[PDB]
């Protein structure tokens, strides 16, 4: 209640974004210890994993696997069926992992 939400909607929305630790070589902008400070300054660069226990499946999918739209859409169903998993509040922002960058992007 007072610790089961992770800041708010801002982090969960840019979680898979911050988590970007190993893209291909490592950008001078994003960093492992930076991902937390990026959106979740409350979580430490060590106790972040336990929270990712429900936000890690998407990490290895976008970062370690790098997927596209229509591919992760069906993957999120796993985040809402797994042992406990996340709630409709979280799945709401995560399900956007491919629409947040494929809507008002180039507009065509």
């Amino acid at each position: 209640m007072a610790a089961g939400e992770l800041e708010g909607g801002k982090p969960l929305s840019g979680l898979l974004n911050a988590l970007a630790q190993d893209t291909f070589h490592g950008y001078p902008g994003i960093t492992e210890e930076l991902l937390r400070s990026q959106l979740y300054p409350e979580v430490p660069p060590e106790e972040f994993r336990p929270f990712l226990a429900k936000m890690r499946g998407i990490l290895k999918s976008i970062a370690s696997a790098d997927m596209d739209f229509n591919q992760l859409e069906a993957f999120l169903t796993a985040q809402t069926k797994k042992q406990g998993g996340i709630t409709s509040d979280q799945a709401a922002v995560i399900s956007k992992f491919w629409k947040s960058h494929k809507t008002k992007i180039r507009e065509s």
